[PDB]
Parts: structure tokens; sequence; C-alpha cells
């Protein structure tokens, strides 16, 4: 992946399809706003990076916020936050609880860390492990690779509700091809359906064999600034590769929006350590997928990616 | 598998050390005093057999459930238990629901169907997925082999508090040895340890490559008769093989006391059909492992068995 130009906010450069593989898109500065996002020191606890919209969710200003320690917010979680993601664990290592909080339904808590830096992430929530228990049958089943791609939609149709949802598989020149579609009757097909690699650029096909799940839970919502924009640990911009609230690609938000799409979500298919193609799914308006559902999407993923090197091997 | 004994039940003979592998311990006629279970015609619903517990969790006599509709006890799920479980399905696949009963807690609802016969099994229910999803990042980086199964240990120990985790491998002449263990602080090792065939007899071989999870949730608690013992439909014993709450091998019970356990689990690691080994589980004292945690530990089983299959192809 060609180097990184600096975010917007840094004074980068516009992107254009002719540098696309540039956009430094794991430093967004920003999250959807459908949470909250706060960031703390791995050591103290102190806040030290709010959202915007921090209040919504928190019920403190951003700048009232800035500097308590998590001991101090969420007393109940901290002990176990901390033990549970001791300094040099994986980044994709998440601690998750539900918060109690005065509106309608729970306040999910999911943290992961980067560095020395908590990152915490805060979502309104308001059947799939079984559903996907039952589903294994059916993959393990599959006579081949191009069955179990196709029982993989299905199922994912099933546990989501997505109006579509394909297996899109790279080939060696990072081209991509639909392999297998579910989606609702009605729907145009892309089964087939053949695609140039700049639809998914090197630094992004880089992410994904990381952090292995993403999302844009609403193609018109625009993205809530972090306050201070960099981390004051580093004074460098903040890593949010492994937070779903990450904001998503301008420009690949505004490719959705043309291709009709209100909400999209994928999950990478990792096999030998490459990324060997994605669990893309639309819906045609704005979908938050509750974390539950995504937490059994990553399960289907990594399954999946361990059935495609077995059925893969029988050749 | 040399040919079954009748049970106990049809005037078979008595089970010694020297004709263990001819018990049929695929119809006991009972089930274990923690849930109740009723079966049912797959067409008319029209319950057909009823453990004589039922009326402990169902609130009715088994002789006044007999021969009611599912329809009519049941008028929430009947519709959706009917579509989930067709005719010719595989008897693996489960229909699962929670009731509401006057009791604490809830009622798990679970259901499989053979040949034209449903197994309707209740048991009381009052983080998982979420701590599976975690450890598939330990599971995938294990190095080789034996390193994801010391892994699968400790992460099944974690997900169940269970006394003993032990993953069970058989060699080829079906002996088998302990190839992993987790274990509470001052309890005697099985680590490496190797025992003779005998101990898991060619027909429990066989079954446990059908259906992946078997328990014994307290080995002292007296199997409940069902009531007629014998289906009506075929005027022969019922297939509880499916079932989780069936009757355990008086046998192994005895086996397990033995070795002062209280409870036992396992799950099999199936890999290309063949039963690989098993992760083997005891409790000091009686537990019943919530049907949430069991699908989460069917879960692993299933990605254990894939990972296992991985990690054996680098060999
Ligand atoms: C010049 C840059 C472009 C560009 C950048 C871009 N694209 C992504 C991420 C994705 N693009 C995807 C492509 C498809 N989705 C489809 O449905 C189809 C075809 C039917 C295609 C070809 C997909 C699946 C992704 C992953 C994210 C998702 O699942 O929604 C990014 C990275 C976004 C992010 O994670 O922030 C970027 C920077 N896309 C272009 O089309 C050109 C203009
Ligand atoms: C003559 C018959 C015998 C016999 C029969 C028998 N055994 C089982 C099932 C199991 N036996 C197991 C063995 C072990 N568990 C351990 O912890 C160790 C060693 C540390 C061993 C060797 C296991 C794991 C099972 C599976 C069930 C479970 O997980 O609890 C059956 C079938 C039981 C059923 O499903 O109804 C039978 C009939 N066992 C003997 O020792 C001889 C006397």
């Amino acid at each position: 992946p060609l180097p990184f130009f600096p975010p917007l906010y840094l004074g980068g450069p516009e992107i254009t399809t002719e540098n696309c593989e540039r956009e430094p898109i794991h430093i967004p500065g920003s999250i959807q706003p459908h949470g909250a996002l706060l960031t703390a020191d791995g050591h103290s606890g102190e806040v030290l990076q709010m959202s915007l919209n921090a209040a919504t969710f928190l019920g403190q200003e951003p700048t009232v916020l800035r500097g308590q320690t998590l001991a101090a917010l969420l007393p109940e979680q901290w002990p176990a936050l901390q033990a549970a993601l001791p300094p040099g664990c994986p980044d994709a290592l998440q601690y998750r609880a539900t918060l109690d909080w005065p509106a309608a339904g729970h306040l999910s808590l999911t943290v992961h860390r980067v560095g020395e830096l908590l990152i915490l992430e805060f979502e309104p929530t308001e059947t799939g492990p079984h559903a996907l228990r039952n589903a294994m049958f059916a993959l393990e089943s599959a006579p081949n690779l191009r069955a179990l791609a196709e029982v993989a939609t299905q199922t994912v149709r099933e546990l989501t509700g997505f109006d579509r949802v394909m297996l899109y598989k790279f080939a060696p020149d990072a081209t991509g091809e639909v392999i297998a579609e579910a989606r609702r009757e009605g729907l145009h097909a892309f089964l087939g359906h053949r695609f140039p690699a700049s639809h998914i650029p090197a630094q992004a096909r880089a992410l994904y064999t990381r952090h292995l799940l993403r999302l844009t839970a609403d193609t018109r919502a625009a993205a809530v600034p972090l306050d201070p924009v960099l981390n004051p640990q580093t004074n460098a911009p903040t890593p949010l590769g492994g937070a779903v609230l990450r904001a998503t690609s301008p420009m690949h938000m505004q490719y959705l929006r043309n291709m009709g799409v209100g909400s999209s979500l994928s999950v990478s298919v990792v096999v030998g350590g490459q990324l060997w193609g994605l669990i893309a799914c639309h819906h045609q308006t704005p979908y938050v997928l509750p974390p539950d559902l995504r937490t059994t999407l990553e399960s289907l993923g990594r399954l999946l990616s361990l059935q495609v090197q077995v059925k893969e091997a029988l050749e």
C-alpha cells in the first residue's frame, strides 16, 4: 500500500479516483452518529478524547468528561475492563458489557486497546447464536466451495434480514467476483458480476485483514468529530480501525449512495492470513445491526474462513 | 458395532464389562430429571409420549397431556416448530424457543425430528458467544495441534467454570490420550494419561459421530421413564440420541461416580466425518449447564474440529 496521505484535518489532499488508495481511512478523527466513543489512558483510565455527541449517550458534556477516570465513570466495569485488555494484547480483542441508561433499552459498551490507549464504544441496544449453530450442519454438508458460498450467503441473509448478501471473492490481481448471492425478491442480481480492484483499494484490503468487520449504518449520516482530534499521548491521529463506529471513507459512502444502498456491512474471509473475500451486505435503508448479531456474524466469518480452506483443499 | 441388545425394558441382558459395547444407549426409554420430554406426531402434533415427571414442568398430568395437540399446548410455537423441522430434515437440526412459566426463570424448549416423530425437551433456565468470539483469535494464532488443544481446553474451562476440561484424542485402535487439560487448582492431573478403548465403546463412539453433545447433569440422579415407553407410531423404542435429556448409560454413570465426578459433559471433535476426539468435561458436583452455554460449546466444537483439520494439514 503506497504511503498514506495526511487526513483532511492535517491538511491532506482531496481524494479522487486517481489517488484513493492513499486515503487514511483508519484515522478519520470521527465516528458514526448512532454511537459515542471515548478514548482513555490504558493505565490511569483518564479520558483523553470524546466524540462531540457524547452528551446524548453519556449525559455529560464532552469537555466535562475529558480528564475524568474510568474508575469514576464506570466503577463497576473498570477493574474488569483493565484485566481483560492488558498492555500488548491483540488490538482485535474486545471487552464487552451492557450498561443501564435513562432511555429505552440498554447501552452496549465495547472496548479495545491500541498501544497505550483504550477505545470505548457506546451504542444503544433495545436467536442468532442458535441459528448459527443450526446453519453449521448445512455449511459442513455443502459438497464444495461454491455450494458452501451459496449456503453462507443465505444463512447470513436469514440471520440479518439484509436485502442483499454477497460472497465477494478476490482474484490474485485483486479484482472481485460475486460468487454467491442471497437477495430479497425483486432486487437486481449481482451474481457472477466482476469488478475492478479499485473499488476496494489496497489500504482497505490491508485494514480488512487485521480488523475483520466494518459497516456504514446510514450512508447519508454525517460523521461526528473526536475532540481533541489527536491523541494527547502521541500528539498524533487516533487509530480507529478496531472501532465499528469509525467513520467510513466518504468516497465509499458516495459509492454506496450511487448504488442505492442505505446501510452496508462486511465481514472478512481470511485464509492463511490472506484476504480471500468478503461477506458483503447491503440494506436499502439505514440499519444498525445490534452488537450481538455482529458478534454472530464475526463467528460465522471465522467458521466460513475455515470451511473455505477445507473445501478448497479437496481440490 | 456388534448388534445391540434389547433394552432392559424389553427383557435384555444385564450389562457387564464383557458386553458393554452392546448396551442400547440410544433407547433408554427415560430421561434425566432436570427436564421434561414429550414426543409428538410430526404432522398432527398429537402428543404420543410423556416423561413421568412432566407435571412438574408443564402443569398437567402425563396421562392428561397424552393425545393433546401441540397446536393446543403450544399455540404460539406450533406453526414455527412445524416449519422449522419438516419431514426428512437432519435429526440434529433444532427448533428452540423460550417459554414463560409460573416458577422463577423461563422454560427452554428444544425440539428435533426423528422420522415422523418430534421430540420436545423442556428445561428450566434462570457473555458466552462474545467470549467465544474473543477466543477465536488465540485458537487461530495457536502454532500447531497441541497448542490449539491447550487453548481450547482453557477456553472451555473459562466459558463453563467446569472443574476439569480435557481434549481426549482417539488413536486408530480407539484407545484414548488426554492431550490437553485445564483444571482447577488442587485437582490431580490426567494430562498425558492413556486409556483403553473399552471406556468409550464402539456404539458410543458411533452415536457421538451423529449427535455431537451429551451430558450427565447429576451422576446420582435417577432416570425418569417415558410413558408409554414405546413409540405408538412404530410400537418400537423411541430414539433419544438427539435429546440432551436422554438418560445416560448406568455403566458410565457408575464410572463417573467412581472417578469422583458429579457432572459430566462432552462435545465431539469430528474430522472428515470421523470421531477424532472429545472435549471432555467434569464437575465435582451436579451442574446443569444452561442451554445457551451448551449452544456455545457446540459452536466451539465445530470451530475446533475445523482448526484441527487445518493445523494437522500443516504436517
Ligand atoms: C477511489 C476509491 C474508491 C473506493 C474506495 C473505497 N472502497 C471501500 C470499501 C468497500 N468497497 C466495496 C465494494 C463493493 N461493494 C459492492 O456491493 C460491490 C459490488 C456489488 C463492490 C465492488 C466494499 C464491499 C467495501 C467494504 C466496506 C463495506 O462492506 O461497505 C473503502 C473503505 C471504506 C472504509 O472501510 O472506510 C474505500 C476507501 N471505492 C470506489 O468505488 C472507488 C471510487
Ligand atoms: C463396559 C462399559 C464401560 C463404559 C461404557 C460407556 N462409556 C461411555 C461414555 C464415556 N466414557 C468416557 C470416558 C472417560 N472420561 C474420562 O474422564 C476419562 C478419563 C479421564 C475417560 C476414559 C467418556 C468421556 C464418555 C462420554 C460421555 C461423557 O462425556 O460423560 C458410554 C456412553 C454414555 C452415554 O452417552 O450414555 C458407555 C456406555 N465405560 C467404562 O469405563 C466401561 C466400564
